[PDB]
């Protein structure tokens, strides 16, 4: 554990709700809202990850009964453009074009996908790429692994601290039956700190050192965030089951709130 926290975190009294989709509207996911990313399902997904990343296919992306389905299948979409010989499907929506925020408490009521192989992540990315990732920041609010099911991983990723070199800066809890139930994946994110947790607690808690380094802290522009289930990579530890597809990560709410 290497940015530990522990303690409480809610909505601030002095934040407005300034941005959510409840997905109340079945269907394809609201457009003003969500696009999908497609731009590396030809050539495969970083990570050595597995999926194809479906655009505007309701088998893997579909608002149903409340909340969005993000879902994995075993299938090879070869009537695709864009296929690049992958053995599953998944889902990918940001809100990268149409909606981010510097700072703000992000609350995400989700059930996740499980099944050795599935790797469902709640994250964002700094809408100014121009220094490029790992630089530009990202923000894990939370990522499992289904080979290590009840474990919620909240991780941030700079220049200084990241995965490449083995210095990203996370924590870890557990929570009930995640792929049974939803919990809130939540991120307190201000211009002093971010927070990290599950259901009203920080498990992880990142501070900006306040040295104005764009390397241990880019979190002073507006993020965009990301909804998927990948498969493979971190996710593929104790390997991909086939039994285990198709799988779902139900997204019940995405809610920002601001001063
Ligand atoms: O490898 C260099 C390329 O990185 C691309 O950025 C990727 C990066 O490679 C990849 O490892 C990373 O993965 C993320 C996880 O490690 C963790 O942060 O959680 C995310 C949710 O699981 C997960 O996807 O994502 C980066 C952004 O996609 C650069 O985009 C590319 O320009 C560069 O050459
Ligand atoms: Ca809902």
């Amino acid at each position: 554990v290497t940015a530990p926290g522990n303690e409480p975190m809610a909505i601030p009294s002095d934040y407005k709700l300034v941005w959510a989709d409840e997905f109340n509207t079945p269907g394809a996911p609201d457009a003003k809202k969500w696009r999908y990313d497609t731009s590396r399902n030809k050539e495969g997904w970083y990570n050595n990850e597995l999926q194809y990343y479906a655009a505007g296919r309701p088998e893997n992306v579909r608002v149903e009964n409340g909340n969005l389905v993000i879902e994995t299948r075993k299938e090879r979409l070869t009537s695709m453009a864009d296929y690049g010989g992958q053995e599953y499907s998944s889902g990918k929506l940001f809100t990268q074009g149409l909606a981010d925020w510097q700072y703000g408490y992000v609350e995400v009521r989700a059930k996740l996908a499980c099944g050795k192989g599935m790797w469902p992540a709640i994250w964002m990315m700094a809408s100014d790429g121009s220094t490029g990732w790992p630089a530009l920041g990202s923000i894990d609010i939370m990522e499992m692994v289904a080979w290590d099911p009840t474990t919620i991983h909240g991780t941030i990723h700079t220049k200084a601290y990241n995965h490449v070199i083995h210095t990203q800066k996370g924590s870890r809890t557990t929570a009930a039956d995640p792929c049974g139930q939803f919990h809130t994946y939540s991120l307190d994110w201000t211009k002093d700190r971010m927070l990290i947790g599950v259901d009203g607690h920080a498990y992880m808690r990142f501070d900006n050192d306040h040295k104005g380094n764009h390397d241990t802290w880019p979190f002073d522009s507006p993020q965009y965030l990301i909804l998927n289930v990948a498969i493979g990579g971190w996710g593929g530890q104790q390997g991909v089951d086939a039994a285990a597809f198709p799988s779902k990560m139900e997204v019940d709410y995405v809610r920002v709130y601001q001063k």
